[PDB]
């Protein structure tokens, strides 16, 4: 037993990370089959960032201006194109370590692992969630641009995030692997502020089920509630409204524990109204919301890849 | 920027994980060069666990009783021996994916990554610390026995932990890769209780420096303290006493931020005496102590492997 913030094993993706240089800018790219994916602002000078015209800047670039390096060996670029906010660099060699993979666009509230890289080399791995305001709370230093987020279903990596920028508030914004930003953000250095960081209610409930499975029980009470009454409390505390779809998705955790979903909502209600009174739940003094119901079942079941 | 609980990339170790079966017990082993390492209780029946005599139980086992499987392909066992609490199974094939590696025995307060596995297959990765009472707070289900903990220094994996058992309190105990348990624990199903889980003071201070570097500043005050006066407060709150060696190790973080170590101790003092008053630091409502000073510098610098 025990319950931890856990990332997927990173080996399958480590073998896909390369370094991309255009002019004086170096960041990371993702090498799958014979295509390397990277953020399009690799072509920008720091000046260009105030107001870049990416089509015009691309006119000045040729295949040989994109220096792609895989470990110690250089890849030959034989074509390049822009798809939304990413560049796709066609190389003459298929990545021999290409895993089975898919490109997915995730919904807010879903979780994924990030492999932070610098200069095409991995630095660490950690677990993130796509926030309701379409930011993520990551760890990205200079050179980390182009790191990707992913999930693994057995042997197939589903890529969902590529890192592009940090906003003045210290949170992070990026694209799916088709180059479309999550949320309203744009790859320009300008005034864009994140909206309300609401809490992912269904995830908090999954985590409370996880705590019960792992011996932390003190927060279970004698009460129940209804969706409409709980949601009045969720509104006040900037929690996502809970829907019947969320209730349904929590069914398996309800069954394993014998605690009805609405009973656990009543526990969450009291926790929001009274606080934790200095106590902890699974080693946290706040309510964690970056575990999905599927994450909990997975970790409490021992699924492998 | 941003600061996250980060594990090392797991690929180098994924390529070392195999499945070991003896009789009706299956767990994980670590395949380096032509030796597979695994917990010795793989030879035990559930009955034997009340009071096992490992030398006598080993008499009944031969090379061919240890079934070692690497992915879908079987390894041939050509020798076996017991070193303390691990078995070393000599196989006829050197692991072609063996990384540069070392076996290290870590000190309490040090941190490391765990690759949780079941049946020789990775499930996830997360970051741990060796607690002052020589337990770790992990996530280990049935079949997770034999998962290892490690650090990576550039290209060399330093293995420091192998998982053996869970104690009735839900915490975890294991060995170094020479088979010697951390702390006083023994591989028998019996009454062994963990001591006081004291907080790793030097790590909490590193993390406060990390917060300052990342914009969380509200806890800085106008006070300072001395080692002897701070330690009176540490004693009361079950914190490790702070030494001059710890102060020295925090020097680089002191220099980067311009905050003297003892000034930050005064901040920690007030946090212990007054609490966080409902506030948060780097997204936590308690004081985190599983980041080392080296972890912080690493993550705030972008070191790669
Ligand atoms: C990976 C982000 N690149 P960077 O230039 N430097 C690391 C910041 Br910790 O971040 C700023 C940036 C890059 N691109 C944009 N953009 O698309 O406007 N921004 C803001
Ligand atoms: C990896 C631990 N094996 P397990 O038998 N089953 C998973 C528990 Br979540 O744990 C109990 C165990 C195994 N070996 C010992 N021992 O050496 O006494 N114990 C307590
Ligand atoms: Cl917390």
């Amino acid at each position: 037993s025990g319950f931890r913030k856990m990332a997927f094993p990173s080996g399958k993706v480590e073998g896909c990370m390369v370094q991309v240089t255009c002019g004086t800018t170096t960041l990371n790219g993702l090498w799958l089959d014979d295509v390397v994916y990277c953020p399009r602002h690799v072509i920008c000078t720091s000046e260009d960032m105030l107001n870049p015209n990416y089509e015009d800047l691309l006119i000045r670039k040729s295949n040989h201006n994109f220096l792609v390096q895989a470990g110690n060996v250089q890849l030959r670029v034989i074509g390049h194109s822009m798809q939304n906010c990413v560049l796709k660099l066609k190389v003459d060699t298929a990545n021999p370590k290409t895993p089975k993979y898919k490109f997915v666009r995730i919904q807010p509230g879903q979780t994924f692992s990030v492999l932070a890289c610098y200069n095409g080399s991995p630095s660490g791995v950690y677990q993130c969630a796509m926030r309701p305001n379409f930011t993520i709370k990551g760890s990205f230093l200079n050179g980390s641009c182009g790191s990707v987020g992913f999930n693994i279903d057995y042997d197939c990596v589903s890529f969902c995030y590529m890192h592009h920028m940090e906003l003045p508030t210290g949170v992070h914004a990026g694209t799916d692997l088709e180059g479309n930003f999550y949320g309203p953000f744009v790859d320009r250095q300008t005034a864009q502020a994140a909206g309300t960081d609401t809490t992912i209610t269904v995830n908090v409930l999954a985590w409370l089920y996880a705590a019960v499975i792992n011996g932390d029980r003190w927060f279970l009470n004698r009460f129940t509630t209804t969706l409409n009454d709980f949601n009045l409390v969720a509104m006040k505390y900037n929690y996502e409204p809970l829907t019947q779809d969320h209730v349904d998705i929590l069914g398996p955790l309800s069954a394993q524990t014998g605690i009805a979903v609405l009973d656990m909502c009543a526990s969450l209600k009291e926790l929001l109204q009274n606080g934790m009174n200095g106590r902890t739940i699974l080693g946290s003094a706040l309510l964690e919301d970056e575990f999905t119901p599927f994450d909990v079942v997975r970790q409490c079941s021992g699924v492998t890849f």
